[PDB]
């Protein structure tokens, strides 16, 4: 996250770190045994780390649970990033508490102008590299479809939305991928792609979760 703030330990209780020897992506806990992330975060050997603040220090609220299965969206296209969403099932249910909690799926899609919370352990610099140990946060509005398409000609599908600031300076970044965009207490986005980080006229692009609620629910119901 570039241009954000330190969230505070366990203040984003649905945020998970996906670990394969190191943090490589975010995700969102949506019930005791399932995480939503980005399809472009797929790999084998995933351990889900819940209850994290500093990802390099055991601070006492962590739960580390291996994935038992991963399900990339049927229609994911890795060239266009259309349908950039993946479900991960945990081998055992997480113990839910104030510090480790699921985030509700949306009942309705969110509108441009809605303020959301984006979070992750990604790079905090738009030029160069500095990766934080503790979770960072950014408050950002959803942008109109028109301005999203103007920023990225030929690239925005009905399964994507932009959020952030056209003036630059505030955005998600490398290592935030797969993490949450939460608006009014519902998971409306997944950190997906952009152009650099925090550049003028290049807002972040996010997977539009409301389009996937039926798929998520029916996948969970049979897996
Ligand atoms: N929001 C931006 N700029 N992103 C998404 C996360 C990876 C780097 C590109
Ligand atoms: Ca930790």
């Amino acid at each position: 996250i570039v241009g954000g703030y330190t969230c505070g330990a366990n203040t984003v209780p649905y945020q998970v770190s996906l670990n394969s020897g190191y943090h490589f992506c975010g995700g969102s806990l949506i019930n005791s045994q399932w995480v939503v992330s980005a399809a472009h975060c797929y790999k084998s050997g995933i351990q889900v780390r819940l209850g994290e603040d500093n990802i390099n220090v055991v601070e006492g609220n962590e739960q580390f649970i291996s994935a038992s299965k991963s399900i990339v969206h049927p229609s994911y296209n890795s060239n266009t990033l259309n349908n950039d969403i993946m479900l991960i099932k945990l081998k055992s249910a997480a113990s839910l508490n104030s510090r480790v909690a699921s985030i509700s799926l949306p009942t309705s899609c969110a509108s441009a102008g809605t303020q959301c919370l984006i979070s992750g352990w990604g790079n905090t610099k738009s030029s160069g590299t500095s990766y934080p140990d503790v979770l960072k946060c950014l408050k950002a509005p959803i942008l109109s479809d028109s301005s999203c398409k103007s920023a990225y000609p030929g690239q925005i599908t009905s399964n994507m939305f932009c959020a952030g600031y056209l003036e630059g300076g505030k955005d998600s970044c490398q290592g935030d991928s797969g993490g949450p965009v939460v608006c009014s207490g519902k998971l409306q986005g997944i950190v997906s792609w952009g152009s650099g980080c925090a550049q003028k006229n290049k807002p972040g692009v996010y997977t539009k979760v409301c389009n996937y609620v039926s798929w998520i629910k029916q996948t969970i119901a049979s897996n």
